């Protein structure tokens, strides 16, 4: 059984290997860490199973559920958040926060976000180009979804670029693990304050309508409304953050993509669903623990046994997207929706907040920036590690 998390291809690639297992054996066994073995099912078909089935459990603390590394295994002890529930717990939690997520609540956050992303492209206009190329993660790409998830949580706008920067220590891969969970504590002792505060005297935000809801109503515990907000802060942001910058970088790479988008940014909600397909930035977060006997294709996963289910390998399925390693914003969309963010249940709550996060930084930066260009040749783009998701650690621009 070869080891499993796999290598990506190169930088912008997904691993290798997927295309082969999809073809030649879809349900197969993956080596983990520890030695221990899971499925790792690569079919969109049934990926979409996965997602969905009863007989499939999301508890961390289960025996037999794939750790993808030691430290996930120290993490699986703590006090879950309806992200590691099953029904009926996770509706039951996940229900309390949902409302702010809804298609319509995004679309009334629309003037905020559009507000958002013009400011910080102001800014990043006024920082300057003149000595030397900016990095749009630092000063574009990490600011946006950081401010907005900080702003729907509750914090105050003086505190964001001081939390901004402190989140981003958490993931940074130059951060010891001195400095990561010093900067846990930090925002999760932060976050308890804020917690106290909305208490007595609650606002319009996330945490006064937890704490309104859920906390006083006796429903939750004061803790509880602080792990929810946490889970809620941490869940996504890198990930925008990468998406983002994959966006750019993936314009640089198809100039006739770029061409079309500068001449009608209205297409910009198409570029998006296309690159959540391509660039599957989260794809190790479908793992599932069978509770009973399950027969998924020619294999029988047994009671107790691992599964994951790759949405990266699942979005280049031959299958259902025709020319799936081909980015296409003009891609005609087969009737089964792409998984970049999940499906089922578990399905990402915030997945119409980024799509309009996405959607309103790619019909504006051309429209600010028309000369905006990545500064480095394009090989040299500082994608993440091989063994991780697909990301980008710094990008240097000019415009
Ligand atoms: C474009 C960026 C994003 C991508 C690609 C993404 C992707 C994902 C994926 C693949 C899952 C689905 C796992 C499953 O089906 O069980 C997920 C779950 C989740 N995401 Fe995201 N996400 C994004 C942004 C966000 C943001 C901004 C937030 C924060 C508000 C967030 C919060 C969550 C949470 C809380 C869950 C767990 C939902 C549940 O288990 O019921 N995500 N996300």
């Amino acid at each position: 059984a070869p080891s499993f998390p796999f290598s990506r291809a190169s930088g912008p690639e997904p691993p290798a290997e997927f295309a082969k297992l999809r073809a030649t054996n879809p349900v197969s066994q993956v080596k983990l860490f520890d030695g221990s073995l899971a499925w790792l099912v690569t079919k969109h078909k049934d990926v979409c199973f996965v997602a969905t089935s009863e007989k499939l459990s999301k508890v961390r603390t289960r025996q037999g559920f794939p750790e993808l590394s030691a430290s996930g295994k120290q993490a699986a002890k703590a006090k879950p958040t309806f992200v590691d529930m099953d029904p009926p717990e996770h509706m039951h939690q996940r229900s309390m926060v949902e409302p702010t997520f809804t298609p319509e609540a995004v679309k009334n956050l629309q003037p905020y976000i559009q507000r958002t992303v013009d400011d910080l492209l102001e800014q990043m206009k006024q920082k300057g180009c003149a000595n030397g190329p900016v990095d749009l993660v630092k000063e574009f790409a990490l600011p946006v979804p950081s401010y907005i998830i900080y702003t729907l949580l509750g914090v105050p706008f003086n505190d964001l670029e001081y939390l901004t920067q402190q989140n981003a220590i958490r993931t940074n891969g130059s951060s010891t693990a001195r400095e990561a969970s010093a900067a846990n504590q930090e925002l999760l002792d932060y976050l308890a304050i804020l917690v106290e505060q909305r208490l007595v005297e609650p606002k319009d935000d996330i945490i006064s309508k937890l704490c309104t809801e859920q906390v006083k109503p006796g429903n939750i515990d004061k803790s509880d409304a602080v792990q929810i907000a946490f889970l809620l802060l941490v869940a996504g942001n890198a990930t925008m953050v990468n998406m983002i910058a994959l966006g750019v970088a993936t314009l640089a790479q198809h100039p006739d993509q770029l061409a079309q988008l500068k001449a009608n940014p209205s297409l910009a909600p198409q570029f998006v669903e296309e690159l959540c397909r391509y660039h599957t930035a989260s794809a190790l977060a479908i793992k599932r623990t069978a509770k009973e006997d399950v027969m998924i294709g020619d294999k029988l996963v047994r009671a107790n046994e691992g599964i994951i289910a790759s949405n990266q390998s699942a979005n280049r399925d031959e299958e259902v997207f025709e020319n799936p390693d081909e980015f296409n914003m003009n891609r005609k969309w087969p009737p089964q929706d792409p998984l970049g963010f999940g499906f089922g249940d578990h399905r990402c709550i915030a997945e119409h907040l980024a799509k309009a996060e996405l959607t309103t930084v790619f019909s504006t930066l051309y429209q600010k920036f028309p000369d905006l260009k990545v500064a480095v040749p394009l090989g040299k783009i500082n994608y993440t590690p091989l063994n991780r998701d697909v990301g980008i650690v710094d990008l240097p621009v000019i415009f």
